[PDB]
């Protein structure tokens, strides 16, 4: 019958002070005459009650892709604990365990470096800044840029890519007008991960 | 019921002179009562039959993998045309036609920019040399290092990443001893995209 999937929390939810980590269970392509579905939530396989699976929710499908919703604690997701989903229904012979946790592994710091523009993009309208973020385990992390404060709106980030020593790496790329980096401007990549005092640290990026 | 799923060529395949590009078809959770499987390749609707569809492999999960493999003209993929696998099992209500073709759109140049370790980077053991390649269309692409003619083994490459004007970008970080880089050895990005001059071009990257 139907298929299920489980969502991890963001990782500036589980590495920020006064934020709402939750891990969701979302269910897809249910039945119609066996609408009623059970979820069951447990951590550690110890099972809590502290959920709140928000309405079913009728679909084009003609569907009701239910999702339920489980609110952790910070400390909970760090610590390594096991986030079961139990679903179940009338369409299945059995229910629908999935299974989820933070990577297991040893933590590792990342490092961050900040790369200027290439000498050869100068004859650019724009330019580039750079910030690498190497050597980090597990591959959770947020990277933001941003200037005197304020946030920056041009930049993308790589996913994290899975390094030869079984660390990863990313890349995030700023974009700015040559004019705003000429002008001495300073500029910020901030990142976020577990194994940062604070779960966090940032590097300035300026010209000479 | 059974699961398909297409795929492109490599793209050094499709962009180096005397390479073999193929595109190819592979069905999944075949069984056992009704396994024969047919394939009736079409290429831009006019039907191919110099289509190869190589022997049939075992599974782990009790479940089945048959993998059919349309060699084809490179030029031709690039070109856009539609390539069509067209599947007939019996445990099927009705054959597959699933499709696949290049990234439609106006190719664009990738600019390239090779950046030097961050100066922070040099008081440790190994040094990271930084490839940034931006602006292209399509995704397509491949990345390598070398110097002196040899290839270099320790690199890695992110995804191309979708930017904020629909172009890619991606980097390449190579990994080499810092010894080296004192030495002031040449390093050499090289990259490899169907809208380039002879689809390559190289930049070098050195010590000041
Ligand atoms: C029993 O086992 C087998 C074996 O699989 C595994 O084996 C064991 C040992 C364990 O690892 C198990 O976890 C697992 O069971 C099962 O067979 C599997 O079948 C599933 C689905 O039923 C497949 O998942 C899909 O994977 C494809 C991509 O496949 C390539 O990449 C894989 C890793 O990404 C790699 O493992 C594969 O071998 C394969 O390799 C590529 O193949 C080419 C040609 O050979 C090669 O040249 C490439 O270099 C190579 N690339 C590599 C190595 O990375 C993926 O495309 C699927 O995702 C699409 O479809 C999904 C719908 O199911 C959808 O959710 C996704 O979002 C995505 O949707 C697509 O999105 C694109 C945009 O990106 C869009 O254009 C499309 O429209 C859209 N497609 C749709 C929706 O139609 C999906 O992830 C497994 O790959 C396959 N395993 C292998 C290794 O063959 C078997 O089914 C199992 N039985 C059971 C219990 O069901
Ligand atoms: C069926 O549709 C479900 C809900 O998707 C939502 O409604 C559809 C019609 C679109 O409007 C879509 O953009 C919405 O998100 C899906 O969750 C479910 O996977 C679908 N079933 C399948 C597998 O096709």
């Amino acid at each position: 019958g139907p298929s299920v999937f489980l969502f991890p929390p963001k990782p500036k939810d589980t590495l920020m002070a006064s934020r709402t980590p939750e891990v969701t269970c979302v269910v897809v392509d249910v039945s119609h005459e066996d609408p009623e579905v059970k979820f069951n939530w447990y951590v550690d396989g110890v099972e809590v009650h502290n959920a709140k699976t928000k309405p079913r929710e009728e679909q084009y499908n003609s569907t009701y892709r239910v999702v339920s919703v489980l609110t952790v604690l910070a400390q909970d997701w760090l610590n390594g604990k096991e986030y079961k989903c139990k679903v179940s229904n009338k369409a299945l012979p059995a229910p629908i365990e999935k299974t989820i946790s933070k990577a297991k592994g040893q933590p590792r710091e990342p490092q961050v470096y900040t790369l200027p523009p290439s000498r050869d993009e100068l004859t650019k309208n724009q330019v580039s800044l750079t910030c690498l973020v190497k050597g980090f385990y597990p591959s959770d992390i947020a990277v933001e840029w941003e200037s005197n404060g304020q946030p920056e709106n041009n930049y993308k980030t790589t996913p994290p890519v899975l390094d030869s020593d079984g660390s990863f790496f990313l890349y995030s790329k700023l974009t700015v007008d040559k004019s705003r980096w000429q002008q001495g401007n300073v500029f910020s990549c901030s990142v976020m991960h577990e194994a940062l005092h604070n779960h966090y640290t940032q590097k300035s990026l300026s010209l000479s």
